[PDB]
């Protein structure tokens, strides 16, 4: 399993110690994504900052993780785009959409 | 599959957390590799900087990972090189090129 | 293909970012080699280190990985030395020397 | 070839960098072992440590890899062991012995 | 050579680094068995595993590879079960017993 | 033997580690068969899969392999149900089916 997208995670309704751990103005969902190669974080960060409304919270290119805040509907669009691009595209094995 | 190059990727327009995240000038694209085995992302990385104009972000020779900025077509050429003289000299499996 | 060298590569004129990744004086060439079984990057690191001239930068014997730097001519030889002794005496199918 | 011992070799005069790869004391031979089936690297590691004086350095039983330190005539009679069992006993097709 | 029993192997009195490599009690011989086809290794551990004295080490399908210790005993009847069973009900061409 | 079902076995009461080895919930037989050619483990896998309260734990299609799970009714069902179109409408020489 060289290229995966392992997680592809929207959480809806964030609380206060959620919000306050990222640094967000507590005002909307948070996509969370985790995919091998770990350096590809880089591209994923892209793709989901092309919608501009969403927020970039943190890239980390060493354990290949990317989080991003906006409303819930832009968030899913983002990680739909994400997985749409990294499947069709860069070839990688992508998990589904998940929801908390 | 011994020698693989499974990403030769270019993102022609990346943003501010993307640029942030590496510690570029903001002002050009970012050329993403990844190839097995990981060493040989000290010889890709080579090739990439021959162009002298392109700038090596980092080179990870434990996860096979090599980033580089500058002008859009200069990464073009760096990455058209890399997948040329990798699959033809060094008998590797290369992917298509991919832009974002 | 039991027992194969892969890669036995010589970078003639490395960059600043490929010396500093490896942690070398920035004088001279690196030689590169990659072989199955992976633990037999133990014995090619001996024969590339008896030049002694020559420099082991790393040995991975859980992917089959030998870097080392030196003088462009000394670097050839062991290379040379590797890929010959692995051949008559070890009975490994070689891919012919590569530079970049 | 169900049942192989494809390498059975010995490093009489091992190099710091080596050493220091595998964490040895500095003062000995180093005897290499590849057979398949991979698990059966238990059994030649017991052969191998039968001498005592010899000290087991690593037994990888996915790859079917021994390794093992101590002075070069000890390391001989322990692959020389190995080499003799498996071909008579275990009817494995074995490779004669090797020096580096 | 379809079905085959290619070892069925016993270590009387394995060492400190054999033991350290399975994860065992340091108490106890340990049996090897290597069959084709490979899956059949999952077969050859229920009839090695209903001594229950006996504990599985490892069961590799992939490689049709089991590994058991317990009393020398105990594993030596499992061993002896694994050949007869296979031998006359599943029509394997078995090995003789060997012990080290 | 162009056409042949070598195994068709089923194992009543397996154990922990055969469970654990496959990712089973613990509860039910488990039905192993081995044919060649080896890409007809696809259409056995379907057979054994028409029965659906049966779980299909894995089918190679290189090696000729297919295993799943079932309460022990289930699992017999689909063997005997593979054995017998495979031998009368596919022309195989099929064994005998074997318990453990």
């Amino acid at each position: 399993p060289g290229k995966q997208i392992t997680l592809a995670h929207v959480i809806a309704a964030p609380i206060e110690a959620v919000y306050e751990c990222l640094g967000v103005d507590h005002e909307g969902a948070i996509g969370v994504v985790s995919l091998t190669p770990n350096e590809t974080a880089i591209i994923a960060a892209d793709i989901a900052g092309d919608a501009a409304n969403i927020d970039i919270c943190f890239v980390d290119r060493f354990t290949g993780s990317v989080m991003f805040s906006g409303d819930i509907q832009s968030v899913e669009t983002s990680l739909e785009d994400i997985l749409e691009y990294f499947k069709n595209s860069l070839g990688f094995s992508t998990v589904p959409l998940t929801k908390s």
